[PDB]
């Protein structure tokens, strides 16, 4: 999917923002954690739209948020 | 442990005074959760808005959640 412009993000409803950001976040997370990509994307969609949008423009920040999300899920695993 | 900060004191303190007051009380609570990394975790909390750091002193569950989140941010910053 082509990137969302900053002008489109401010023009979308919260429902439209979630669908547009969620589809692009899922594809990028799928390249890092394919099995937990739907679960991690749902965690990302709880952030503010501006915060989730920065993940689509900074690869290094997206990797750290995925690593952070995996660590939080691992922390709750009473292994 | 220090006595809790009242909401009226927080609004009357300067930004530097808020850091000292919140930082001392946040450190004592985080120390009971992560004693070794408590100073670094407290510094991460002091970058939040004063109202948000104050809620961590009044909500135990959210405090534990933010510490776990802060610990996971530190793990993500590993060079190796």
């Amino acid at each position: 999917l082509p990137p969302i412009t900053p002008q489109e993000l401010e023009s979308m409803s919260p429902q439209e923002q979630r669908a547009a950001l969620g589809d692009r976040l899922f594809l990028k997370v799928y390249e890092i954690a394919p099995e937990l990509a739907p679960k991690i994307t749902g965690m990302f969609l709880e952030m503010k739209p501006k915060e989730a949008y920065e993940l689509l423009n900074d690869q290094k920040r997206l990797e750290e948020r995925v690593t952070e999300a995996l660590c939080v899920l691992k922390a709750h695993q009473t292994a």
